[PDB]
């Protein structure tokens, strides 16, 4: 199904994101600067993911208690965002000394 693709397409995104995140503080600061670009367009990609989940969710999900499941799901995601990406990645650029 197309959210099954998009699911899987996010978690193997913010795989990918998190392990470049997880590089980044032992690259020289040029290189460091291209590869955090790289996580930071991932990052949007995960916000692109969810916000397409959320319209798939609303078009073939009718079962009432089944959508607020997966709209709980959603919401943890979005701030697994913020917890996993966002968070480390403004550590690392403002408090990476």
């Amino acid at each position: 199904s197309l959210l099954i693709s998009y699911e899987s397409d996010f978690k193997t995104t913010l795989e990918q994101a998190k392990a470049s995140l997880a590089e980044a503080p032992s690259q020289p600061l040029s290189q460091r600067n291209t590869t955090l670009k790289h996580v930071e367009q991932q990052q949007d990609e995960l916000f692109d993911l969810l916000d397409q989940m959320d319209v798939e969710v609303n078009n073939s999900i009718g079962d009432a208690s089944e959508r607020a499941t997966y709209k709980a799901k959603l919401r943890e995601w979005k701030k697994t965002i913020q917890s996993d990406i966002k968070r480390p990645l403004q550590s690392l650029v403002d408090s990476g000394d």
